[PDB]
């Protein structure tokens, strides 16, 4: 009743891959990265805030 | 030399259909509209500024 409560859930409502492309294309000042390979061949791709 | 010049071109830089989906999905406070049918079925769709 002093600090606001949190009811975090795994919604996955943003699940669509095309939707993720939309949000990562028109994002603000961001530094989003992708891990897309297994640990023996893993990598991270870091791109522009909004491109 | 006083009024700025204009060199507008047909860019089609957002030619990809998903690119237009991104710009109409991540748009600001807009009123973007779509006409998607011919004169005998012509209409217009108006939707939320960013949804």
């Amino acid at each position: 009743y002093t600090a606001v409560a949190t009811t975090a859930d795994v919604l996955s409502a943003m699940g669509s891959s095309t939707a993720v492309s939309t949000v990562t294309l028109g994002s603000g000042i961001t530094s989003a990265a992708v891990t897309f390979a297994i640990a023996t061949t893993d990598s991270n791709n870091t791109w522009v805030d909004n491109k």
